[PDB]
């Protein structure tokens, strides 16, 4: 039973990690590159872009723990007690060779730290629409003048009392598509039956809690971070952002410069939060030149 | 049938104003003071400090377009709109003699407009917790270190597709409460029962629209109130702000500071947003003292 259809020449698959049953979707031959999605969505995000990759790579796509087909994580839903899992995946299948990894939004949380602790681990890595958790998140705006506030849901995710769990429970579809299309600028690539897909499956009662614990998470894994920072990313970076509605713009670039010592970043026009599907052709080319390098 | 007990002495009425059929309660003799409330409440906000004022005072608490008792507007919810309704609403009471203003909240919203345009109709006026519509709340944070922000709701409540009232119907009560208590310093003077009340009201599907449409319109006052403050005010002013969790702090006369020449300001510790109900005692005293004077 799959919540997404396979791409030809993949396989769906579980793979046990310190306990916790995590799912991905494998295909391809070569270097290994991991793929980590965001929330609202699910490995299914990077279907498009896997083919492609699969040419000259080994391909590995999970669900975050908690969501999609993986069981919630044992430890917590910190960056730091997250990326274990994740660094522990992609080693099983790259144990004597550094991988390459590409995450979008709370894919970039859940793996950064295992990044600059395991930095001979990664050969190359490409993050894009969302902040690294540090202080810069404090600065952000609850409300602005034009357009909208990009983050007030970390208060509304992060609140107590189950608060966003509750008031989506039941409204779970209604709300994705407000969420989504709120935070795109080409909106029409959310049809009503991909919305249905990923619906389904954050509705899962524990897939949707699930999603609200990593914000929950979001202060302790600043403090997290405000350690690890202290060494600066050695390996080869590319940052991508969207230009349009629900894009960060050039601060994806201009945070990671004080993280990485090799950046490059790319602002996509027309593009908002959601870059593989809104923006597939541009993404998946920048993607695939920067790690065909 | 009242949504809330009329406090001796006092009498519920309705009166017409451009179309629009606005309840109130009121009582007592003298000069008159309009009283405003503000989100998540009605008239009855007001109803430990109405006996006492009655004493000096003709004393009114309407309910605001589409909230408590009253009808929605009929022109829109911009504070230079909503402003006219109470307006003419003071004046039908109060033809002949500039008459007394205290608004909390969003009836500092729906005030602030009229105040400045009829200044020689405002003998004295008393603000309290929320900043005037100004470039000033695009500063607030949308998260902060210690969890959920202060203002968050702005951009919450703004959102189009009726996702506040999509989401919030059907549990009503619920979110109430956590709105209340995270903007309070003091819970346990909210009992249940005062909850039930506030929300069986605010759940009216017309009042729950209502509620948020305020917000959606928020942008269009500060617009509006950008010409507007280039004349000052004039009257004597006081404005009252929380210091503790849910409070303003400094800022509510910090910011009054740039609009009125005449404005002394308290903050009251140990009190955060809910100031006539968590701090009705200091809070009465420095009202009923500032309008005697």
């Amino acid at each position: 039973a799959e919540e997404f259809p396979v791409p030809n020449g993949f396989e769906s698959a579980y793979r046990e990690v310190d306990g916790v049953k995590l799912h991905y979707v494998k295909g391809g031959q070569g270097p290994l590159v991991m793929l980590v999605h965001g929330f609202g969505q699910t490995w299914y995000e990077w279907h498009q872009l896997m083919p492609e990759l699969a040419k000259r790579f080994t391909v590995i796509a999970p669900d975050l723990p908690g969501l999609g087909q993986s069981e919630p994580p044992k430890t917590g839903y910190s960056g730091e007690q997250v990326a274990v899992y994740l660094h522990k995946l992609a080693r099983q299948f790259s144990p004597d060779r550094p991988f390459d990894l590409v995450a979008h939004d709370i894919g970039i949380w859940n793996t950064y730290p295992m990044v600059v602790k395991n930095q001979a681990d990664i050969a190359r890595l490409v993050y894009m629409q969302a902040p690294i958790p540090d202080a810069r998140i404090y600065r952000f705006p609850a409300f602005t003048a034009q357009g909208e506030s990009l983050v007030w849901h970390f208060s509304f995710f992060a609140a107590d009392d189950r608060l966003a769990e509750t008031l989506i429970a039941g409204k779970e579809r209604f709300f994705l598509e407000h969420f989504i299309k709120s935070h795109a600028s080409n909106t029409e690539v959310f049809s009503e039956r991909l919305l249905d897909l990923y619906a389904r499956s954050y509705a899962k009662p524990h897939s949707l809690n699930a999603s609200f614990e990593y914000y929950r998470a979001l202060n302790e894994s600043v403090r997290q971070n405000a350690e690890l920072a202290k060494t600066r990313l050695q390996m080869p970076t590319m940052t991508l952002a969207g230009g349009g509605h629900g894009g960060m713009g050039t601060f994806q670039l201009e945070q990671m410069k004080a993280y990485a010592e090799d950046v490059e970043g790319h602002v996509l026009p027309g593009c908002g939060h959601w870059l593989p599907e809104e923006c597939a052709a541009p993404m998946n080319r920048l993607v695939i030149d920067f790690l065909s390098r």
